[PDB]
């Protein structure tokens, strides 16, 4: 399925077309039925008097059928909580991913009406809906997507964004999506590599033994019970002189199956999905790269499966990590902050970043400080905590700030013979994602003399059974002001 | 133990005396060994010069013995992260709770060297190591405790504030600390009822079958399986043409045992510090009241026991609340947000009410979401927010956000057959101590058109096995400018 | 079913007759087939010639069977391992046990062929297959047995004894299998007042109100709860200037739900057996007093339901013991300890005892100790430790012993605002079925002056559904040196 | 951190010194503020006044400080129970543990004052707070440590043999604070080889597939799914014509996993401390051999990792033990007791021993029988018993007795394919821990012919996260007159 994004509402192919009309009830009541739009929506919709007859009925908000089969209407609330985000485009995806097209329908067009700081969101959340990755032996069909897009401040070079965005979400999702016996670590590397090589990236594939020696205890020793080997992936855009060097280091666990401290019957169950941080840093640092980066950029992705056998990592064993830290493993299903650790150290001491991101897909703890919408970011940098809230809500990819206090927090990880534990398994004073937070921060200094941030997202890189797709939008809202698309400024 | 705070140091009285010295680094380090200090410190240290020798040794914080048995320095740190509070009240609490007096003693001597933004939180922590509640048959020792401030700024009026601080403190702890035999719902109305009567309040007394004649239906069948039957005590302080009118409404579940969803056996001890709520709003009450408060407050306790016989709430009953609207009760543990929605509806309705503060040991998840030493706070406030998070920095009742969400989590508490449930029993979008203040929140609009603020303290309130006495000091931080001391403003 | 033993084989009367013959056998193969023994065995046994081949044939120990339905020889093995009783009287009971007799069955018949240190402990594991309590409505049937003792040292009065022995065994298990609907406190209060007024005792009875009002708080505030009142019992046989003063304090617990902290699905079904301590007391001092026994002796039965109400114990409540001492009850399933507490300090106290057991079904903990067939004791003296052993060898009654370190292990209740807490929920040092017994011996200054030992039978009172009657035989070994019985001696 | 036991009060070197006085109540009492300790005390006591006025003034037992950082009191108890060892020697571990020196400390200064019978245990328990391992990258600080022990009868032989105890037992504690990812089963045997060598031992070692073809089916096949392979290991400290031939077999499992039968998450974390036994049997076996043991004495290690992979252990699989019998095994996490089985035998039928004792950390349940300070111990040797009981007294390696009655519990173990099973995993008539000692003793026949001594340390090996170092100092005592040391005649 091919996915198109349109400054205005065209014609689509000849083909069976599905038609979807959204927009907030506020901008569908001042819409003419006349034009173009007249000439999409007749098919379907009676006149101009069945048209307004139809918007006045309608509730605040919903999901209305404009056919048997082939159309609807998705009406987006305008109201909004102030933890929410105004555009509402949780609502559109809500509505939307239930909706089923007829076997033999060749077009899915979109006519979106949405004001300007709503369209990324928006067609974003449409973009979600789309997932690449099936593996059914009957009924696939391919669909042609057109998302026009009804906006007078949109420009065509913003749609050339909102369709490359549209696929960074659907790639991120198919990432995800994809079962860890397909995609193993070597398939991850391999697919970091391919967007390497398309964005012109300076590549660094440290693999297998070549992590020990270099000293990667963290990301090697996690990986080394994988049945392919841990790989550390760094895809950098390096713009000389720029005024900022940011890296996203992103947590690739294809699979996580607890380690010898062994998840649970139905604990294991969607632990392919434990790699959507490193899937949505890449697709992020994609997205951005496509559209004249004006800053240095790099993308750290720590790939490894978290796997069960006599070299494994035991709780109780003592590892060396990159940072030159000795961590004390009480917790062998607490290994993702441990690759993380060495990312992050990896990205200040060897990129000499000094704006270092890490997302990752962490613990169950999240959803009990943010829920399943917003990802819970921890930073040192009070500003930078502002930013990512307000990009959070401009993006859909919504985010809540944890609280950050090591002095208070830190000495939940306390070991007697080693620098730290990983984890605490009992009671802690933190909130318990905070604390797993800490264990990366901890071998930087906690962020001291740069900006750091760690970003949760175990909870909303997934609703039901499929990827959202979180990261990519966020990112191009936080740092799209360092590109040429007229709407990220 | 009676506890006097004194602005400046002064002797104290015949009798073996046990002296703690307590400061920040910074200022223990420019401290002249001379004048009323060196007298009461030369018994222990011997010096000026071994004074100033052992303050180079210590290190950044701890706890340093001056004598065998009778004296300690303890040092506060000067640094402290942005989630913390920069007064570090609570390392003052660490080293000092673990002290013990020798059996003989008559006096404890503080002298409390501290900056004034510091002053009031340091006192506090001090306040909270005396506590009250003892039913040992042997050992009991009454002590005379003088908190000597050295500060510039203090008044003598401060030092009146911050005695009757003291006591709100320790009187929260020792309601919390008093086992639910002896603190019954009749005994819990008493001692509201005493405050009540010393600060001249206005007394409502609702009890019994006289709550479900008044429509009081989350109070009442909460609370009517109880051994002692449930009651709401409203104290007012009425202030003709104030501005303000401010509600502060306090969880006094006196013990929870969870009802017929009955609480585990490692769970249910510790279930007589469900009415902390109450005990700190009733205290912080008291010492606002006593300070010339210029605005209308009024303190509102809905004190009940949750307790198990054939006529308690079972899983699957429907209520109705006092605001009209009906609950389907899904879960018996779930009880305190019950209570608290009819306490927070007569608020609103009928005190007229314009800002509306509840305090409550809710939920464990609290502590997931702020961790053990942050109350979390839900308002329909920004303004609010950010006011409550800076009282807690400065009070050392640490304050955290939570979500405002109502659009995106109200959804978790759906009922097909009743307006709402009162707690979701699976996996729900919200973070769970969220949802629990949204049923609270469902029964005013969610603070529509006026100020509501949800704290959930459910972990803060308790160190170990005592009460902290939180609340008390927040308040008055939060709510001091309208009083006449010259600290809080 | 009636039991008589006598010295000797004799003709039981007309009617069906049930054959069963017991010898260890190196005994039975020094039995010569003749005189009575084959008048007896003749019917199933065809002559000396059959009888020799067969005991050549069979094993060191079982049982077989010497007819198709009325007749059976039990094997006892000859050697035992130090830990055992050299008796091997529970062999009897696992052999016999699953014997049944034809409906039409009028007679049972024992020839034991018995040394006479095992007569005792061989008589009474007969006894314990007799099982009083049936509430079947069909197919019950009362049975005449005679135990035909065949041992030259064994007088006439021993015979007395041990039909009076098999009497008080036949009891305990009969008040530990009665249903606790049935076997209510009132019930068991009514049975040992019965033994009471029988064994010409002085009866006393506090219940109810009355325990409270005579501050027996253990007791009081334990089962305040039941559906029937709280008790104690206390039958006293006083001999003037008597050397020796001796309390029997026995755990009455009808039936413990676990109070509060409710116990499991499982774990439940078998609590009416927490009253065999009691039974096993009750029934020993009758043994002992109908045979002259020479000092000064109380049986003291602490008798309570453990139930569920708004009115019962919750954990955190603190109650005042008889002792006047303060606990801090933060397991309400450990609450026989507690009513123990109070009886302890009464036979200390009230009654001047100076020899003090307590016997009681406390914990699972005991079977983690001493196993299923031993009794767990603790006692402040060694003496009256090996002596226990001793009867418990001497009479099948088994007993291990239990660490006795207060001062090791006391630490494990300690409680912040109560004297002590009656439990430790988590990791302790002690044993914790030691630990149980140091909150009984707290109210006491653990046995100091005196002796005092602490008996746990909870596993050997019980062999699947069926009440052992542990307890009379152990005592009548202990303490049978002050009765006129030839074999006690 | 080096660590010299003198006899006397002598001076120490140049450099910061902590000092540290240690002694029973009693003894403090009657020691004279005078001569060499008055030299050493001096520093931080003032005069003979001031000292005596302290020593008035301080309860039964507790710990003091002399100085705000540098010096510390710490009072023994007099009083001791029955079952608690009276020199008391916990309460210095307890007072001294928590014990931290300032960073720039050179030596630590010990001043123990004791009575003969005191010595060793508090030496001991003084060396177990000398904690050798730390990965800890900051902070590592290396001390002098001088124990001067100031009692008449010791002589200087005796300060040789308790700096060679010291050694020992902080050399235990040190294999078994080392994680497993460090201490593989190569590196324990390299460890033992090490003592082998030191010691001029007779060594053997059987390694990987050798121990297959050699027959040792529990060693073997408990460790052939380990990274490293397994081990068995004998020290042989051979001498010609002795009365004893004594084998210490160890359980030296360096990590269990539980095998297939998986340890859960919280349960896993310190199972480095699994190979307990073998290290204190190795460093007791060092210490004997040090000085002039006059039997010959085995050391025989029992070392594997049990781990997880397609090749290990399976619940239902049924293995060839030494011995010749088979076992099957129904439970992965009971493998200790089949390597132990293996060792046992060995010792018996190869090395000729005569008293076999065998030591390891096997079950939780030892705890509940002994608590976490006895190791429990099963002997088919009463004399044995009660030897070992007052050596535990002697040495302060506490040790309580188990039931041993093979005839009563080995039927726990019943097989109706295999010789027996490993474990029972219902309920058994035995205490577990006695049942998990008769897996092993049912190999050499329950020990029949000779002495055997099972000795289970699960608890007592350890306080908090450091291993105890128990074992050297309960052999040393119980086997020390076997040696030339004047204290341990
Ligand atoms: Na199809
Ligand atoms: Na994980
Ligand atoms: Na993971
Ligand atoms: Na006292
Ligand atoms: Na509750
Ligand atoms: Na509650
Ligand atoms: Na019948
Ligand atoms: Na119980
Ligand atoms: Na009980
Ligand atoms: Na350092
Ligand atoms: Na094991
Ligand atoms: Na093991």
């Amino acid at each position: 399925t091919q996915v198109l994004v349109r400054n205005g509402i065209q014609a689509v192919g000849d083909g069976l077309t599905s038609l979807i009309i959204v927009g907030k009830k506020s901008v569908l009541k001042n819409v003419t039925f006349e034009g173009k739009f007249k000439e999409v929506a007749q098919k379907f919709v009676t006149d101009g008097d069945s048209w307004n007859s139809m918007i006045s009925r309608i509730p605040a908000s919903g999901r209305h059928p404009l056919h048997y089969e082939l159309a609807h209407l998705i009406t987006v609330p305008d109201a909004s909580s102030r933890g929410n985000t105004p555009t509402n485009a949780h609502s559109i995806y809500k509505e939307l991913k239930p909706i089923n097209y007829p076997e033999d329908t060749k077009n899915v067009h979109f006519v979106l009406f949405a004001e300007y700081p709503d369209v990324l969101s928006h067609v974003a959340a449409i973009a979600r809906t789309f997932c690449k990755f099936s593996m059914k032996t009957s009924g696939i069909r391919e669909l042609n997507v057109n998302i026009d897009v009804v906006c007078d401040k949109l420009t065509n070079e913003d749609a050339v964004f909102l369709t490359d965005l549209s696929e960074s979400v659907r790639e991120t999702a198919r990432l995800i999506d994809t079962p860890a016996n397909i995609l193993t670590t070597d398939a991850l590397v391999d697919e970091a590599v391919k967007v390497g090589n398309a964005t012109g990236s300076k590549i660094t594939v440290i693999r297998g033994e070549e992590l020990l020696k270099a000293g990667f205890g963290g990301i090697y020793h996690v990986g080394k019970a994988g049945p392919t080997p841990p790989a550390f992936v760094v895809l950098s855009h390096e713009v000389p002189g720029s005024t900022e060097h940011i890296a996203l280091v992103g947590k690739g666990v294809v699979y996580d199956t607890g380690g010898l401290q062994i998840k649970t019957k139905t604990g294991m169950p969607n632990m392919k999905r434990d790699m959507g941080g490193a899937a949505g840093m890449l697709e992020a640092y994609s997205a951005l790269v496509k559209h004249g980066f004006s800053q240095t950029l790099h993308a750290c992705l720590c790939i490894v499966e978290n796997n069960v056998s006599p070299i494994a990592n035991k709780p109780d064993d003592i590892i060396k990590m990159l940072s030159g830290k000795t961590v004390e493993i009480n917790n062998t299903d607490a290994e993702g902050r441990l690759i993380l650790a060495d990312g992050v150290f990896y990205a200040k001491e060897t990129l000499k970043a000094t704006t270092i991101f890490d997302m990752a897909t962490l613990t169950g703890a999240q959803a009990w400080l943010s829920g399943r919408l917003h990802g819970a970011a921890m930073t040192n940098d009070e500003q930078l905590e502002n930013e990512i809230i307000k990009a959070g809500k401009a993006s859909g990819d919504l985010v809540a700030p944890m609280l950050f206090a090591p002095d208070l927090f830190f000495g939940d990880l306390k070991s007697s013979i080693a620098d730290m534990k990983n984890s605490n398994l009992g009671k802690m004073d933190g909130p318990p994602s905070a604390v797993a937070g800490l264990l990366i921060g901890a071998h930087i200094g906690f962020g001291e003399g740069l900006r750091w941030l760690h970003l949760d997202i175990a909870a909303p890189a997934e609703v039901g059974d499929r990827g959202t797709g979180y990261g990519p939008a966020l990112f191009s809202t936080l740092l799209g002001k360092y590109t040429s698309v007229p709407m990220l400024k």
